[PDB]
């Protein structure tokens, strides 16, 4: 700020003390005259307390970090014996340590002031006499008249003489024993700037009128403390230590001489609870009138009664209400001044100038004289605080005013600020006296700084002295398919029926070309399938519409009396593609070949037996058939019939008269059907009709992903296989691989991607663009985006990495002009401003003292495009897409083991700020930007 710069112009020049309020930044400024010593040319650090010495050496290594210099400091353990100073002080340019570790060397000659270059005390106006930093200058007094260190020093406040005229030798005094020019830094034009960073309000003592009447009350409460001060030999009576005196005699009750603190232990015990309240009692009476302070002490006589009642407090008890019927007397006497002013204060600030809704809280002296103001104030926003203090009015408050407020204040009608108000001749005189110290220090300082510097100079020195698309015409390309089962586990051990157990195999004659097209895995009851797809006939034609309407009309009556379904397509909404209008059958003449047969195709659509069923009439009953019963189907030609079965075997002993497999109906199977829905006994009167054992095909709607005896009597023979039948109907469930040709890591890691592209060469072109513009024309100039980058990493791995991502910019995107930089990048105008290297930059800012690209990547966005660089935004946003696209493209093959939904949740180092900057501390390495972060670096150090 405009205030550090003048403060520190002085101490730059020669040696100087820098007066300044608590608040300022005076270590701040210490800092600038540091950085300023050490450009034209050892510091040392002195501080009075040890837990400001932690503060002062942290702040001082973190600024000289960054210089590529040596910062140490000596707390005390680091003391060693030798001639000349430790390594600690020897190496490290600036040494932060307290004046008694110097001073307790200066016994035995060790290390001498000629070493250190510059010398800064903190609070150089405490140091006199024998303390340690009047001992270290009594040092360089006798080192005096020959080159020494340049004294500097930094006090809130000079120092408090006598008067006025005698008040300005002191502090010339103090100045001659730190060796002082005659140049004092004050604020002088910066005090416009220096008030409004920190505000001061100002200390208005209100004085309050003081009854020298009524107050027997509080002597009559001080003469019955002063016969229970008797026994306990003067406790304490009616002050605002004794307060804490009675929580300090509690614990020194305890713990005392065995035969003289007998007695005095339980005595002291009942003596500090019945003392504090009427000390309690007695400071109530002068704050808040006398009706209050005897309430407090019937509530808690009342309470005595109900308790254990000790023999020493039973009488202090009795003794209490002797003098109760006097008490009593005394708060009736309305039908004290000090709360009339404090009412008539709060009234006129709520009134007018000042804010008519504000938080106004009174300070009380103690717990029972907040109780005790709130009834008065209702008796007669506001609230009374406790503990502390609270904003703008205090009741009577005895304390160091600038300590205790710490902050500002409401207003009322007057020439003042907020403050304390107390009734007390000492409180006022303490504050009175503090403030003309402040203004006599500040007209001293100002009588001694106007005059000449040669009449300022003999004076100290001599103080320091003595719709329909076949794309192809009428032809029959035969394209032979594969199907035939693999393996799988069966725990009911039921028989594996493949397509490849039987001849007859799936062909598909279609007006297209044979793609490739590999297999894909699938699972069945009886195992997992495979379909290969390839060509075995070529060049085939049928003959006008005998051969080719063969196979239509097949496959239109396949369509819905074999799948039955209402939509093949699941509601399709385009309805067009390139048209295929059937696959068709290929039976197996002799040997492996399978020629073109069309009567098999006729032979199934016309078969009766697949769905609709016959009546068995006494005309005709139908006779056990072992051979037609093998690979048949079987139905219900009576009741209950759905969904045929598949008879694998015949067994003679079961027959519809034998032994059924339920316990409903007794050694007869066709009983069951006779007492449900009255159908007759095994067909037409066939009992010998062997039985069979029914095999269902019904299974889950789609196959894609994994997974009862009838009788030949009343069961009709169907004509079509058990295993031929299998692979028919699950031609649905294969066109979810079939249609379509060609994971989520690469998704989301392509848009990052899609934008580090437009980021790292676009960026880089023009450094001097700003990011508004930069991005106008970029966005206009162009979910389902992220799907077709996944494909663009995938041509990655089969090629050099600029490969895909150069045919990546030109597919999808356009970008004529914005193409041609994809390809490579380089550096920002950074490199480019200096012709020469980072080494001539190095000039202007010493923060230096590669080097080349860590300049533009250091730089801030605060200074408006300034010389040290052109600016972060160009990289920001670089580095942005950039390590967002690094970090999901590593990641995506360590979390490929993982889904898109779970990987989802945290996956690889989340960008989250909280452990983003904490990643950096882990390596052991605006006055508002250096606040909230001082206070959560400090709170994630755990």
């Amino acid at each position: 700020r405009g205030y550090q710069l003048r403060l520190v112009d002085h101490l730059t020049k020669s040696n100087g003390i820098v007066y300044l309020p608590t608040g300022s930044g005076k270590t701040f400024v210490a800092i600038l005259v540091l950085k300023r010593f050490s450009q034209d040319f050892r510091a040392l650090f002195m501080c009075n307390t040890v837990e400001l010495a932690r503060q002062q050496a942290m702040a001082v290594r973190r600024c000289t970090n960054f210089k590529v210099g040596f910062y140490v400091g000596e707390q005390g353990v680091d003391d060693w014996t030798r001639g000349m100073w430790s390594d600690e002080i020897k190496k490290n340019q600036v040494l932060v340590g307290t004046a008694q570790v110097f001073l307790d060397m200066v016994t035995q000659t060790y290390v001498a002031l000629s070493s250190l270059s510059v010398v800064i005390i903190d609070e150089c106006h405490h140091g006199t006499g024998h303390h340690p930093f009047r001992e270290f200058m009594r040092l360089f007094t006798i080192a005096n008249q020959t080159k020494l260190p340049r004294v500097v020093g930094l006090t809130g406040v000079l120092i408090k003489g006598n008067e006025i005229t005698n008040v300005a030798t002191k502090l010339k005094e103090l100045e001659i024993t730190y060796r002082g020019n005659i140049i004092t830094v004050s604020d002088t034009k910066e005090m416009e700037n220096v008030m409004l960073y920190a505000t001061k309000p100002t200390e208005v003592m209100v004085s309050f009128p003081h009854q020298e009447q009524v107050l027997t009350v509080t002597r009559l409460i001080s003469a019955e403390i002063e016969k229970f001060y008797v026994s306990l030999d003067l406790m304490n009576i009616g002050v605002q230590p004794i307060r804490r005196s009675k929580s300090l005699q509690c614990l020194r009750d305890p713990s005392k001489k065995s035969f003289v603190k007998q007695l005095f232990n339980d005595f002291l015990y009942q003596m500090k609870e019945y003392g504090i309240y009427a000390a309690s009692i007695a400071i109530i009476s002068l704050i808040v009138e006398f009706d209050i302070k005897r309430r407090q002490a019937e509530t808690l006589s009342v309470k005595l009664m109900h308790r254990t009642a000790l023999t020493l407090c039973e009488k202090i008890r009795h003794l209490l209400v002797q003098k109760l019927q006097d008490m009593t007397y005394d708060d009736d006497d309305d039908n004290t001044p000090k709360v009339q002013r404090f009412l008539m204060s709060l009234k006129v600030s709520f009134a007018d100038k000042d804010p008519k809704d504000i938080c106004c809280l009174v300070f009380v002296e103690r717990r029972y004289t907040c109780k005790c103001i709130y009834g008065l104030l209702l008796n007669y926003n506001l609230m009374i605080c406790s503990s502390a203090c609270n904003h703008v009015f205090i009741l009577d408050p005895v304390k160091t005013f600038n300590m205790y407020v710490q902050s500002k204040g409401r207003a009322r009608t007057t020439e003042a600020k907020f403050v304390l108000f107390t009734a007390d001749k000492e409180r006022e005189k303490t504050i009175q006296q503090i403030y003309q110290y402040r203004k006599a220090h500040n007209d001293i300082a100002e009588y001694l700084k106007d005059r000449v510097l040669e009449k300022t100079e003999p004076e100290l020195y001599e103080i320091k002295g003595h719709d329909a698309l076949p794309r192809v015409g009428e032809i029959c390309y035969a394209y032979e398919i594969f199907l035939e089962p693999q393996f799988e586990s069966c725990e009911y051990t039921e028989h594996m029926y493949l397509n490849l157990q039987t001849p007859r195999n799936y062909a598909i004659l279609l007006r297209n070309k044979l793609p490739r097209l590999a297999e894909m895995p699938l699972f069945s009851n009886q195992g997992k399938l495979h379909v290969r797809v390839a060509n075995a006939p070529l060049e085939v034609i049928i003959q006008n519409s005998e051969q080719l309407e063969l196979l239509h009309q097949f496959h239109g009556m396949v369509f819905r009396d074999i799948l039955k379904i209402w939509h093949p397509f699941f509601v399709l909404d385009r309805r067009s593609k390139e048209n295929s209008y059937l696959v068709v059958p290929l039976i197996l003449g002799a040997g492996e070949q399978k020629c073109f047969d069309w009567e098999l195709m006729t032979n199934f659509r016309r078969l009766p037996q697949s769905h609709g069923s016959n009546v068995q009439q006494r005309e005709q009953q139908p006779a056990p058939r072992p051979e037609d019963f093998e690979g048949k189907i079987v139905t219900q030609w009576y009741a209950n019939y759905d969904k045929p079965m598949l008879v694998t075997k015949v067994h003679r002993e079961l027959t519809p008269l034998s032994y059924m497999e339920k316990n409903q109906q007794d050694k007869t199977y066709y009983e069951f059907t006779m007492s449900k829905y009255g159908n007759r006994i095994g067909d037409v009167v066939h009992k010998d009709k062997f039985m069979i054992e029914v095999r269902d095909l019904t299974e889950q709607l789609t196959f894609y992903v994994h997974n009862v005896i009838l009788i030949p009597e009343l069961c009709f023979n169907f004509n079509f296989p058990g295993d031929l039948w299998l692979k028919l109907i699950f031609l649905p469930s294969i066109l979810n691989r079939m249609y379509f040709l060609l994971m989520e890591r690469l998704e989301i890691l392509g848009a990052s991607f899609l934008k580090l592209s437009a980021t790292l060469y676009l960026a880089s072109k023009y450094s001097d663009w700003n990011e508004g513009t930069l991005t106008e024309v970029k966005s206009k100039l162009v979910v389902i985006a992220d799907t077709l980058e996944a494909l663009l990493g995938v041509i990655v791995k089969n090629y050099g990495l600029q490969h895909a991502f150069k045919m990546l910019e030109y597919f999808k995107i356009c970008r004529a002009d914005i193409d041609k930089p994809l390809t490579q990048l380089l550096n920002l105008e950074l490199g480019g401003k200096k012709m020469r290297a980072n080494v001539n930059t190095t000039e202007i800012d010493g923060f230096l003292i590669d080097r080349r690209y860590l300049l533009q990547a250091l730089t801030h966005p605060s200074y408006p495009t300034n010389r040290i660089t052109g600016s972060y935004q160009e990289l920001e946003f670089i580095g942005a897409a950039i390590l967002d696209f690094l970090i999901s493209a590593y990641i995506f093959e360590n979390n490929t083991k993982m889904n898109p939904g779970a990987l989802t949740d945290l996956r690889s180092a989340l960008v989250n700020n909280t452990t983003l900057a904490c990643i950096c501390v882990r390596h052991r390495l605006n006055a508002k930007l250096s606040e909230i972060i001082s206070k959560f670096v400090n709170f994630q150090e755990s």
